[PDB]
């Protein structure tokens, strides 16, 4: 690393780790386009394996980014349209609640109320279909912006139905296989299991259970270098080969609706950059994030902005995540913790090193 780089780091990420009591913690910072790596502390705590850049830490709803990108690589390749209403995909929503909700308004949480989470008691597919049909709304479609797992997650297994594939299957071949994310996982095999970091929860090492829409919404994990290229793939898709899957990252980071000063994409959030810390910093804490809030839409929605601060947060009950780039600094940031820990001292360390950086 440029000595820039390690001095930001060292002096922002030492005591977030200290203040938070953050076990593992692994970062990646993208400067002039290449990756820096750094890792702290341990992966397990009890076996004693440090973090590496081959732990794998659970993305939680990072994972919604590679669901908004699939998402879009399906819309270019004319198999859905974000104009399609959902009961085209599924014809057995037949609810009249569902009347004139589309697949834009699952992809970006504006459906009218979809929840936070899917209920854990939903496991089988009939549980699935009686959950979606017995929803009422809060507000009508395209109104209120609504952060939640039952949007984005049913949206990416409707968005799959064309293709023929799993939604497992259709990411892998047409996201993960493409981008040489070779250690990113729906599903941990085997094999890989040694390199699967711990969640830390109230003291108690834990993982990720198997939920409805899981995959979805909060399924994937990664290690720091895979998600550096995923930062990359999203920093500059016009380098990608494969002409759906660049469209479909454009796709994802066009601008849907705006709340206040920030944007809905497909999974991406953005906002204008220049940006203002206290906006996206205040902006990530769970009483603002997780309220409705009223939608503006963009008529028609803006492609692709350069100029703009992309990111994500994510968590499980064990891992807490950030992904943030700026596509005109060519400059990006992968937060990867096997602690749950607030969303805005993530933030403000991810500004902190990134605005030193530009
Ligand atoms: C995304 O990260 C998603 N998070 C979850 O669904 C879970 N925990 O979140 C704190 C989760 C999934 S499976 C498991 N054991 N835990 C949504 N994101 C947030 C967030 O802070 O980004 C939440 C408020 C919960 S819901």
């Amino acid at each position: 690393a440029p000595q820039q780089i390690n001095d930001i780091v060292h002096r922002t990420i030492t005591p977030l780790i200290e203040q938070q009591k953050i076990p593992g913690m692994a970062v990646a910072v993208i400067y002039q386009g290449k990756p820096y790596y750094f890792t702290w502390g341990y992966a397990d705590i009890a076996k004693k394996q440090p973090v590496t850049q081959q732990t794998l830490f659970e993305l939680g709803s990072v994972s919604k980014t590679f669901t908004g990108v699939l998402g879009g690589d399906a819309i270019a390749r004319g198999e859905i349209k974000l104009s399609d209403p959902t009961t085209k995909y599924w014809p057995e929503l037949t609810a009249k609640q569902w009347n004139g909700i589309t697949l834009l308004h699952l992809a970006t949480y504006t459906a009218g109320g979809l929840p936070l989470q899917v209920p854990d008691e939903v496991k089988s597919s009939s549980d699935l279909l009686r959950f979606y049909q017995n929803w009422q709304p809060a507000w009508a479609p395209g109104t209120q912006r609504l952060y939640a797992g039952s949007s984005i997650g049913l949206f990416g297994a409707l968005a799959v139905k064309p293709s023929g594939l799993s939604f497992e299957q259709a990411m892998q071949t047409r996201v993960f296989q493409p981008l040489k994310l070779n250690h990113t996982w729906i599903n941990v095999p085997p094999a890989e299991e040694k390199n699967y970091a711990w969640g830390y929860r109230e003291g108690k090492a834990v993982h990720v259970s198997p939920g409805a829409l899981d995959a979805e919404a909060y399924g994937v994990k990664s290690t720091i270098e895979d998600m550096a290229r995923w930062v990359q793939s999203n920093l500059k898709p016009l380098d990608i080969n494969e002409k759906t899957l660049q469209q479909g990252i454009q796709l994802a980071q066009s601008r849907y609706w705006q709340t206040g000063d920030m944007y809905q994409g497909l999974g991406w959030e953005m906002l204008d950059w220049p940006v203002n810390p206290d906006s996206i910093i205040n902006g990530s804490d769970n009483k603002i994030a997780l309220a409705a809030r009223p939608v503006k839409a963009i008529t028609p929605p803006t492609p692709a902005v350069r100029a703009s601060w992309v990111h994500k947060t994510g968590a499980t009950g064990g891992f807490g995540s950030y992904v943030a780039f700026i596509p005109e600094k060519e400059l990006g940031i992968v937060m990867l913790a096997n602690k749950n820990y607030p969303n805005p001292a993530r933030v403000d360390a991810a500004w902190q090193i990134l605005n030193a950086l530009q």
